[PDB]
């Protein structure tokens, strides 16, 4: 009969880079 | 006979973090 | 005997959003 099923694979590749982050605060006054 | 194919492995990990956001808005008029 | 290795796992989730961006300008005089 067969033998054993093999391991599980190698994990998946890194996740792609997150979204660009919020605008930054205001400047200041004139 | 070898056995079948392991199971896909696990997630890859999460993704690093996106850009820093755009400047912000101009200050209030002086 | 074994049999070979199951493929790669699926890709990771998006990153975290990036960081605030830097101030803004001067307002007008």
């Amino acid at each position: 009969p067969p033998g054993p099923p093999g391991p599980p694979g190698p994990p998946g590749e890194k996740g792609p880079p997150g979204p660009p982050g919020p605008p930054g605060p205001p400047g200041p006054p004139g």
